[PDB]
């Protein structure tokens, strides 16, 4: 379900990932995320692997990584970790060392070195990803093929809201009940109590407050 | 510290309240429905603390699906009955639903006033009360001697318990528990400090830091 079908418009992905739509447009149009031409009468663009790549790149952006000249680092990562490396199970464990190797040969302070310095730091005599990056990488779950199959959106907190192409058409769902976050909003807006909605939708009141306030 | 000096630009308030900047501009510039002041020379500051409190409450109304374009008469009514700056009043959450109900009764079924008030209140156990989706936000506000808002907890930060408090961090988001600006933990994390090191340095927990980041 993750590669061939565009599941997300850029508008939707901007909301779910908390990244400016214009930024995503730049990434999708050479492109640094997987995007497909929009279907007839639809603005869908990103297959699930593409939103996973966008999610990781946003984590890089949040960390202060310069983004405009990141493509050679991404090419290098793909050449060493494999296709769709940003969405790979091996990124978090192998990526820091791979990137270090790239920046070494790049020249001190070169654009590649600046990308890589944004991502990694020495820890106990070796380079590792900064925890501010790791925190986001840790949210991703992987399929048989070691590529992303689910992403937990930490902005929803203990609601444990995920993007999962197997549920809710890939739109944000409570992992615990498979309900679209969107489907609890109408009832709350209508004036149902948090307890009534939580019971009706298989979550807790605290989880609902967390979803609302994400 | 809450009335006579503008603390917030509309840009800042838009971020802290999670409301479009253009929406705040309409509320501040109009007649205005929030307290705003002419910007100081060389500054874009507009909202004193009471004004951001009123904006916070109006945003809770907006979130609930309340029609906002013709809300001013309901606000006038509320001020006339609950008192000056009623949106920022300690008495809003306890007295406001009944006050608004009385207003909409005389307004005509489905009139603009009735539609505002139906957006806010529901029957509970034989009386009209605020919908819980509104109450959730009203409950975040703390009050001074004068029964007007003195602090607002921003629930989007979750268990970090981040607040707007004009007594600390110039009114910018601070961790209630240490009085540190959320802004001041970001540089150290981006630089590659661990969540543990930052949390210890800034008097919060690693879990609270993750909540703030997200």
């Amino acid at each position: 379900l993750r590669f061939d079908v565009p599941l997300y418009t850029l508008a939707e992905a901007s909301r779910y990932l908390v990244v400016p739509r214009a930024t995503l447009a730049t990434w999708a149009d050479q492109p640094i995320i997987t995007a497909l031409p929009h279907p007839t009468g639809s603005h869908a663009r990103l297959p699930f692997v593409g939103i996973a790549e966008a999610y990781v790149l946003n984590a890089f952006r949040r960390a202060g990584v310069p983004m405009q000249r990141i493509r050679p680092s991404l090419d290098w990562l793909i050449k060493n970790v494999g296709p769709h490396a940003l969405a790979s199970q091996d990124l978090c464990t192998d990526g820091a060392e791979v990137l270090w190797r790239f920046a070494e040969r790049s020249g001190e302070g070169s654009p590649d070195d600046l990308v890589v310095r944004g991502l990694i730091v020495p820890r106990s005599g070796q380079y590792v990803f900064k925890e501010i990056v790791e925190h986001y990488l840790q949210q991703i779950s992987f399929a048989d093929d070691n590529l992303a199959s689910m992403i937990r959106l930490p902005q929803y907190g203990d609601a444990n809201v995920v993007l999962d192409p197997r549920r809710g058409y890939g739109q944000p769902v409570f992992d615990g009940s498979g309900v679209r976050v969107a489907d609890v909003l109408g009832p709350l807006r209508a004036g149902a109590t948090f307890q009534a909605v939580a019971d009706d939708y298989g979550v807790t009141p605290d989880q609902l407050r967390d979803a609302l306030d994400a």
